[PDB]
């Protein structure tokens, strides 16, 4: 069996300098660090952990072998994997199988070698889709009753893990870190607001500043992208059929109108709905000569490229991630990462301390389940809100906050513990 | 029995003239009249009310009158009503009992005054503060079985419905509103974002800009406040004990720190934590001269007023509702409404939009409760999402906003009903 | 002749305290004070002042007298005295001759009982209006010679001062502050931004967020609005004439287009222009209903008041200053403060700290006339930008600003004093 | 003689594909062809320009042209040339001499190879510098009585042009429009404000909210740095020499310190002063650890590179124009651009909207000296306001706003033309 497997373990020199940066920008993850390198709480556990390889997983993944884990990795996308992360956290000792460019054979094949430790197969999953967790429930059953728990951070993750207990196919504990709100808030709208502007500029380098910016959704990835937006000086147009959600665009001074009536309008299009038909060939045919389009909501469904692809006269590719289409109508359109995510195809995804959100998440439910089993009944679970402010906690040294603290008398007055959970389930923030 | 009692019956004109110019920004209000007039859905229903009868209040009677119901109201504060408003109720010819300056007996008295319409005793109740609800189940169990619901907006209110519950002594269902979004949002972010300026100034007509604005609490209220003086030019600091909360503050490029620290810096003060010993002597030692203090939050516990007047060299009222105070140290603190929420004495309170998304919900409620017993067993029942949309919709028409529909391939795709709900349980907003 | 002449001089001990809180918002009167009261520079000048005869004009006043000069004082206008204010200074044996409501003879007569003193005729003249000016021209030439210098602050003034030069009537060196920069800043853009909600609001208490405001303008004035109403969630529009105001708008994302659009769209309009005819009857009958309207621009001449007047087949007064016009159409309009100012008839004006700026402005040109007589010649002069520079640098220390100070090596390079002027003349901040 | 020299001609389709994208993003210039191709107002011009052969500068180029005027070009910088844009200039049969990392020996020989045309020597100067300007006066005297006019667009120029008047030395009537409004805004302001973080991005990809930005400086670059950052959610801090400006920072709610303060606490140091010794090793060794440090303002004499240089334990690039120092102390620095402009060296420069109002701004000047000479003695002449209006206007169209035409009644009125200048020449916007 190979220790690990990566592109070039030669890059993890450079791998380690990028570490060594990102972890200044990920202090919920160092925050764990200093707080459990010494009572070490993951002691025994084998955690075989499938998600992106980048450098900040890496970090992750350090935090973790750190609180007293043993842990072996795999990407959870065949192009996610930034080889030089990938080669120091292989230098390092750590069985980790990804590079960029795998194919669905060997991508498939990297999630298996981490399932058997050096003394044992995995008994905790550390997953992101969901794949690793489908796996081993569909491949290797005969693993399901020696894992004791699983730590999910995605949607697609979370709505499969409750088909699977709909189904009464999950055998294994699963925490939910996707709807924590320190995951959720920096996953889906500080992340893209510190993106979508990121994305466009590095691909078009237009101004902002004046444009007509129209933005379909007005969820957290929308509400993140209009404000960044709206900090350039555009004119950010919303559009939305949830009438809650559109209703705080207009608490806010946001144009909320359809798409059908925007098209004529922007000169910027944003995606952010999660749902298909968003920007069709009418709305194409409706657009300003060279409107820029992207999308940063769900993979490529939301605009309707195919249409472009099917019906320009033109098609001229400006530079990687953005093409030039021109239409019977003589008008061009700009389209963006081939209308995937724009903030991944123009530009380098989420910054490292929105990802240090997220994992300190993974972590949190990694601890929580390795030592709490006696508390999670197969099924899925939110996680605790106590840890949830942890998270939160964990990333207020870095920001140099100063955060209150109860006296007895006032947390008697307000029901309430000294250390929290300070808010009730249905709190929304 | 007197068929009502207010005032002066002569300031009808008056009260009509308000709510005529109210209309017009309750649009949740008027949706409900154009949209079920002709069908009378609370028809036999026979309401008794016990909520602030002010212009606001008076459109939601006359609402539920043209939704087919009988309606008996009493205010829920013996401060709370506008004469003009009651008197503009009482000349329609709807069974009012409320007015300005009531007394502990004279308040008893007007909830008890709408416990028995003409041809029997109440069938509904609409509560704002669990008055009306404990002086039935308390002084009139007897007509407790007749009650088909209850509806309740404030937190207090439900969560008395909820020790009621809990012992067994809530003998009627009832469904709260106060954790609906639409309701929620504009009761304490959306609304105290519109008013603690306005009540601030009204007080000092001081100029905001270039001042610092210590915010204590960064929940709903704190960032509506933080957000109003951003706006107006104030450099805003947050004090917070919730990591989350505070972690959200600092996303927005608020200092958060501790009042103990922002006590020496802020020119203007505001709590709204809905927590006791906020703003403390020592804290008023340190502040600078003429300093700004007000409580947008819980009632008056959060700021020691108690200490100021029994420490202060001097209490110089400079006009209704505003004090400045001179301490030993020779600097002045200026207190506004005497320590109790600034919006209410020293501005007109909530704008009628947002008491339109508070009474909308009530509205909601009762033909809930009225046309769907069945789905409601005795206990506390939260308004469905679908609902809670419904009242954001029934706004967007005056907002002029155009709703996008989504067409049964979206629907489908996302496995959501073209009309929804369109957002899980969960979900935050 | 009269020591003064007051509407009641009991008021000064009301008009007392109002000063004292005022004087906290006037730190560079305050400033001016603590660094003159000793040298005195104003010693031998006899200060005729024609000037709003409010409190913070007061604080004007007393800043004088402590600077070494004799003032006697009248009001610029027949009704913006505030008694309260006039008799603290009649009370201080400062010979004031205002109050709110005086006929034209009696305005008249006011600002000439401030011609002699004690000693003999004025020898300075600070003024608001020209009227001080013209006065001593037309009816007092014989004075002109003994006078050494005028300080104007308003556009009128200047204008005027500028007709004077031109026909060779001006006789008496002018420096005009109306142009300083932080007079200019203070007067037009935060001081209407302090004001412009805080009118609408005491008006009609309506909720701004999600309301289309329409700007007609965007100077300064304009600018302040604009960015107050941005503030506060509403969707603003501007209408421009200057393709580099508007410009400028649209790099701030408003949208800019004609009144003849707009007044279709607006639930509030503001007029800033300085123009006339901006809202006129074919705007007013595409209105929707209840669209607020009003003026913060020039006098009275930007909406067609006359035509509402002439058209509306109801007038109802909502309150002072608020009347409710129903049109042929069976819309209604919302006209606040019967077309004129808003913030001076729906609010109470400038914050005092704007009018610091503004007044500490008039100081120091008294202080640079009265000085450096040898300095100037007969004509119009705008402020010297070191006093400028001088005035906002008395407001920082309120401010708790630390001001960087240029080392000598940095002066050297960047070819300027150590205090200044910073900046070329055309500078345009 | 070499009719161009290029870096390789074979980039011209790849510029001219730039190009195509550039001309959407410069309606200014797009309006003058549209305008004026058919009437040729350049005609007989044999126009020399010194400007960054950059894609934007190309367009202005071609603008020329279609003008009516020759043209033969060169850059004002060894490095600004982008040679694609050069390219496609010199296959369009125009004389450009220009490629990115010439040798001053072959800058200066770029430049002579354009004073002389095809068939005779130049007759107009465009300049961005002086260079040109000083060339032709000191090495070409003999050319100087056949050239009509010069304009200059930068400070250096502009500052220059004055000595040399100043001196007798200039010889041919020049138009500054550097001080132009259109210009200078979006060249000082708009323009840093579009770039600031997005060369930060590229640079680091670190996260802006949360952080607290430290920008030396509130002229132009410094409000539009502190804009864009205040946008993304970072806490910013202003240092200024300026009274003024350091008031205007404080009434936006910035708190103002010095930098001896701030350098403490910033995350992220920008300066744009123009001025030396900004930020020292004294700031540097109290600076937190991996503090973001940067220039936007005057090429690199802002910050003491070379202190960083004589004292850091190591300095490590962590890319091109990206350096990371580690101190005694232990922390690091993380330099951006080396101390040069970060917005040249880690992003795109200005984007070409902005670039499109100074360049438009010049070929304003250009046709004003070549059409009415008689207007201009020797001597820098700032661009006539009316013609920095018709910049602005010439944008209004791309951004789709709809500017308003004064009455006949209304320009009476205000005592100006319908077409402008509609402000005084001392109006600061
Ligand atoms: N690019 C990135 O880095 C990220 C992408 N995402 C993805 O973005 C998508 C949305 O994410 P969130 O904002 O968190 O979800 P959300 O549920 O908060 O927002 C989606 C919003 O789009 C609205 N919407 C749905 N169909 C619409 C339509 N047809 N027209 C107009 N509006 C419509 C919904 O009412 C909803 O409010 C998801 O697919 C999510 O997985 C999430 C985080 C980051
Ligand atoms: N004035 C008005 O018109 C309104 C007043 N309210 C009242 O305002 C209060 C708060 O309401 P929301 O903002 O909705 O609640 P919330 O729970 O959203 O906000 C309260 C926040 O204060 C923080 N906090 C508590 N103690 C603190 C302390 N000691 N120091 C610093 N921060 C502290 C909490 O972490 C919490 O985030 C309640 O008493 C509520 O009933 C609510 C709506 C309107
Ligand atoms: N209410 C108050 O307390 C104050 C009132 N003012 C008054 O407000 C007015 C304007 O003041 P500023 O903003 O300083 O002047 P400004 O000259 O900076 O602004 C006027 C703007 O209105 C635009 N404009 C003119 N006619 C227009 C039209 N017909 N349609 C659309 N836009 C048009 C102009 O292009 C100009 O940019 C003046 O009359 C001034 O005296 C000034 C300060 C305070
Ligand atoms: N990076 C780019 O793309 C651009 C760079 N610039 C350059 O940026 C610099 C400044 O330009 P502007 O903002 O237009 O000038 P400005 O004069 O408007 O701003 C400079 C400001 O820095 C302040 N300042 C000077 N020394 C200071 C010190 N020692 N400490 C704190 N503050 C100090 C001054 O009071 C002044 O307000 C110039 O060198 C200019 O040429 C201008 C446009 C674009
Ligand atoms: C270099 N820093 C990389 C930080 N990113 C990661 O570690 C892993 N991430 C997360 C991420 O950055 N984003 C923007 N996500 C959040 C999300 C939620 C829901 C749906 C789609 C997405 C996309 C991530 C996710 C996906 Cl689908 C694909 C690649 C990913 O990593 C990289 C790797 C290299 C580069 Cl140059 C940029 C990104
Ligand atoms: C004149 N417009 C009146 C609109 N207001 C109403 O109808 C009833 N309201 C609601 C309200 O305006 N606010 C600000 N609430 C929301 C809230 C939630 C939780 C705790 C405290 C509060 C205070 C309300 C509530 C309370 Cl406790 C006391 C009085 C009230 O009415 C008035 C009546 C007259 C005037 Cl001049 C102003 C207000
Ligand atoms: C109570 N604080 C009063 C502060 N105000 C003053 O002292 C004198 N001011 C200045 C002022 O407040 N504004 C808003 N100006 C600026 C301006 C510039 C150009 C054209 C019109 C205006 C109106 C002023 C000017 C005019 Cl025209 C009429 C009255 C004035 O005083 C008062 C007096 C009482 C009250 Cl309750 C409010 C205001
Ligand atoms: C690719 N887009 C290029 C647009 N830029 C240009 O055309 C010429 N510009 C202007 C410019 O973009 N900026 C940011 N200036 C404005 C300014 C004013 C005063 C002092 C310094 C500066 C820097 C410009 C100026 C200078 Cl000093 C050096 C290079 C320049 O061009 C480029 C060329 C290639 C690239 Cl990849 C980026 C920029």
């Amino acid at each position: 069996k190979l220790p690990y497997k990566v592109a070039d373990i030669g890059l993890a020199a450079w791998g380690r300098k990028a570490l060594d940066i990102a972890e200044n920008e990920m202090p919920g993850l160092m925050r764990m660090r200093e707080r459990y390198s010494a009572s070490k709480p993951l002691k025994g556990a084998r955690i075989a952990g499938c998600l992106h390889m980048t450098v900040e997983t890496a970090v992750l993944i350090e935090t973790l072998v750190t609180l007293g884990a043993e842990v072996q990795w795999s990407s959870c996308n065949i192009f996610s994997t930034q080889d030089h992360a990938a080669a120091a956290i292989a230098k390092a000792g750590i069985p980790v199988y990804a590079w960029k460019g795998e194919t669905d054979e060997e991508y498939l094949w990297c999630i298996e070698q981490t399932l058997y430790f050096k003394d044992g197969p995995l008994n905790m999953i550390l997953d992101d889709g969901g794949d690793l967790t489908n796996l081993i429930h569909t491949k290797y059953p005969q693993l399901l009753p020696g894992i004791r728990g699983i730590s999910e951070e995605t949607t697609t993750g979370v709505h499969n893990l409750y088909k699977m207990m709909a189904n009464g196919i999950l055998k294994v504990p699963a925490i939910n870190v996707n709807d924590s709100v320190t995951k959720s808030k920096f996953d889906n709208l500080y992340g893209c607001r510190e993106s979508l502007i990121d994305g466009i500029k590095r691909a078009t380098d237009v101004m902002i500043a004046g444009k007509v910016a129209v933005v379909a959704g007005y969820g957290d990835v929308g509400k993140g992208c209009a404000q960044a937006l709206r900090g350039f000086g555009a004119r950010v147009i919303i559009t939305e059929i949830d009438p809650i959600n559109a209703l705080q665009a207009a608490m806010e001074g946001y144009e909320v109108t359809t798409m059908d009536e925007a098209c004529q309008e922007g000169n910027i299009f944003v995606t952010t709905t999660g749902c298909i038909d968003i920007i069709l060939g009418r709305h194409f045919e409706q657009m300003k000569d060279d409107a820029i389009v992207c999308n940063i909501g769900h993979f490529d469904v939301e605009i309707d490229v195919k249409w472009l692809n099917e019906n320009a006269v033109e098609k001229v590719n400006i530079k990687p991630q953005v093409d030039r289409y021109r239409l019977k109508n003589g008008r061009r359109i700009i389209l963006l990462a081939e209308g995937r995510l724009v903030n991944l195809g123009c530009a380098m995804g989420h910054p490292s301390f929105v990802m240090s959100n997220s994992f300190t998440n993974q972590v949190m439910a990694q601890i929580e389940l390795w030592t709490h089993p006696d508390k999670y009944p197969v099924g899925v679970h939110f996680l605790p809100k106590k840890l949830d402010e942890a998270v939160a906690e964990a990333h207020l040294g870095k920001l140099n906050v100063k955060l209150t603290k109860l006296t007895e008398k006032q947390a008697q007055y307000l029901g309430m513990s000294c250390d929290g959970p300070f808010k009730p389930d249905h709190y929304r923030y």
